[PDB]
């Protein structure tokens, strides 16, 4: 306890981010010698992720989690990650972040900016669509009353397959799925099992609309004040983390699936296509909202070959 370190997160303890951050929490204290103790936070304890963001700026927090399409609320182009079913693979989502100008200087406008380092990227799942009634095809969004973060890009998901969004932060939504003040929601199927949403949603379309990368954050002015040799420690062990926790959100989606089955949730597939294309006027929107820079960011985005990690 040299350095008593805190990570927040809206994850919950069964969850895929909090287990990766438990190993990054328990490998940074051994190979600290014990100089540095991380202690976790989640089910936003310590508020929302833009709150925890807010508070690695001013360096009231250590670490937290963000999604790349999260930095929206700092620079809007930055949304272009979350626009539905443009980024279509996690190795998109590692090659836009590192392998683009637009992606590059994000991270480094994060630093200069916002005062976060960026430590590892890992994948956070792909989000699904769970409900009270069935998704049989795009026309059974009309008139349901969709939950989504309070986040653009999940409100224009929700609005533009004809839904009806209502924002709410994460930590309400079991409750509102509960007493129906909501028809249901979207997450990644890691989601719907650690935060139990199954146990009060009978059905979930494999909507795959956006998919979730997910950030391990250091606040620099936390950061600055490690040594070289603990600066090292902490980059090395979120690179382990972030393999771990990929591999956990990978493993679960060729599983998930047959869980909810067993539960009783009925899974449905309605046909993507007319999704897809009701996103076509939405593009059209973020790149009249956000100018060049959007509209440079995508054509960075969509030129990128979705086979093969780097
Ligand atoms: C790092 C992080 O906190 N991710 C969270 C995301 C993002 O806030 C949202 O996708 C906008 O970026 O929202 C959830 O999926 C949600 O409230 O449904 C919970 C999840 O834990
Ligand atoms: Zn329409
Ligand atoms: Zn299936």
């Amino acid at each position: 306890a040299d350095y008593d370190l805190k990570f927040g997160m809206n994850a919950g303890t069964s969850c895929n981010e909090y287990k990766a951050a438990e190993m990054f929490a328990k490998e940074v204290k051994e190979k600290s010698q014990g100089k540095i103790e991380i202690s976790l936070y989640p089910s936003s304890q310590l508020g929302d992720d833009r709150a925890m963001l807010k508070q690695l700026k001013d360096g009231s927090l250590d670490f937290t989690f963000a999604e790349s399409a999260r930095f929206q609320l700092f620079y809007p182009e930055a949304a272009v990650f979350a626009l539905p079913y443009v980024i279509s693979n996690y190795n998109v989502a590692q090659k836009a972040l590192f392998d683009t100008e637009f992606g590059k200087d994000l991270i480094k406008k994060m630093d200069k900016d916002l005062g976060v380092t960026l430590l590892s990227q890992a994948y956070n799942g792909t989000r699904q669509t769970t409900s009270n009634r069935a998704i049989n095809s795009i026309a059974d969004m009309k008139g349901l009353k969709l939950r989504v973060p309070n986040a653009a890009t999940n409100l224009a998901y929700a609005k533009y397959v004809g839904a009806s969004p209502t924002p709410m932060a994460f930590s309400e939504v079991y409750l509102a799925l509960q007493t129906n003040a909501v028809d249901g929601q979207e997450n990644p199927l890691a989601a719907v099992q650690c935060q139990k949403f199954y146990e009060v949603q009978k059905f979930l379309a494999m909507t795959n609309h956006i998919l979730n990368d997910q950030l391990y954050l250091v606040s620099n002015e936390t950061y600055k004040e490690l040594p070289e040799d603990l600066q090292k420690v902490v980059k090395d062990a979120a690179e382990n983390a972030a393999k771990y926790h990929t591999k956990l959100f990978v493993d679960g989606e060729k599983d998930l699936v047959t869980f909810f089955e067993k539960q009783g949730v009925k899974i449905t597939h309605p046909d993507l296509v007319p999704f897809k294309e009701s996103m076509k006027p939405y593009y059209a929107e973020f790149v009249k909202q956000t100018g060049q820079k959007g509209e440079s960011a995508l054509k960075q985005i969509e030129a990128i070959n979705p086979k093969g990690e780097a």
